[PDB]
């Protein structure tokens, strides 16, 4: 079923690696709204493409910054990664073009805002309401794995909720003190299995409405961690302790999606047992929260073209 899914979307992930598609439409295609924030080469800019109506963030960056910073390199692995990866929960590259003095990376646009919003607002999410989130993070998580990829950093402030209910991740990286991992605490390095720790933390606090471990120092919160006992709420099903205890396992070698059985260790556990993990994927299932409805300057000449080729 999703054995014979994944192994094709490798297989069209790995068609698009091996050629890269470049300058897929040009600035003037879309009106520029505001400035989202800023990075180190350009800002980042809500536009409106003028065709489709459709939304979206471009990164800009200044190809001369670029190169100053050493910075070629990632770039254009960041990009050519990027327009290759198509995954329904991560935010999707949809163009990317460049000019005399410029390079875009135009974003899908994610309107409904953090999740933990939601979280903060309601105070915590019923069992099945977090169990919806929980799913997707799990495909996404197995999809990046595939790919030999490992998500890291549970920065939960990059999980939006798209115009249907549904997550989008934002702020990939491919190139805070609660949600670290052991190992990584124990300077011991990481592999794929940090991300199922990560699912773990997450899962907890989007049922919980508070992060597992917590201390008013950061030495004592890795104590914690490391320790490995965490205390449940009373409200904890009893399957959602159990997973959770496999889940936040210290001993790398005993932590689900890690074991011989892999990913699907995780999938099958008693919790996940009202899933239907396609219909999720499909995003044919109901959604327990649907949300409420600048100059460039370019230069005449061509700057670092030799550089960015590639892009």
């Amino acid at each position: 079923s999703v054995k014979e899914f994944l192994a094709k979307a490798k297989e069209d992930f790995l068609k698009k690696w091996e050629t890269p598609s470049q300058n897929t439409a040009q600035l003037d295609q879309f009106d520029r709204i505001k400035t989202l924030g800023t990075g180190s080469f350009g800002r980042v800019m809500l536009v409106k493409h003028k065709e489709s109506g459709n939304h979206y963030a471009m990164k800009i960056l200044d190809k001369q910054k670029v190169v100053k910073l050493k910075q070629i390199e990632h770039t254009l692995n960041e990009k050519r990664i990027l327009q290759a990866v198509n995954f329904p929960f991560l935010v999707k590259l949809e163009f990317s073009f460049k000019d005399n003095s410029n390079l875009y990376m135009v974003m899908e646009y994610v309107a409904g805002g953090e999740m933990f919003s939601h979280l903060r607002r309601i105070g915590r999410f019923s069992e099945p309401h977090a169990r919806f989130y929980a799913a997707q993070i799990v495909l996404t998580f197995e999809y990046l794995h595939s790919l030999d990829l490992i998500y890291r950093d549970l920065k939960p402030e990059n999980l939006l909720i798209d115009q249907q209910g549904y997550i989008q991740v934002t702020d990939f990286g491919f190139a805070t003190p609660e949600y670290l991992a052991p190992e990584i605490i124990l300077s011991k390095g990481y592999n794929k299995a940090v991300d199922w720790w990560a699912l773990g933390v997450l899962i907890y606090e989007m049922a919980a409405g508070y992060p597992p471990f917590f201390a008013d120092q950061p030495i004592q919160i890795y104590e914690k961690i490391v320790s490995g006992k965490v205390r449940f709420p009373s409200h904890f099903s009893s399957d959602l302790k159990d997973l959770l205890r496999n889940l936040l396992q210290v001993d790398l070698t005993k932590r689900f999606g890690n074991l011989k059985n892999g990913v699907n260790d995780i999938k099958n556990h008693k919790w996940f047992a009202t899933t239907d993990w396609i219909a999720i994927y499909q995003r044919k299932v109901e959604a327990p929260f649907i949300p409420k409805f600048e100059e460039i300057r370019v230069s005449i000449n061509e700057k670092c073209g030799k550089e960015f080729t590639e892009f």
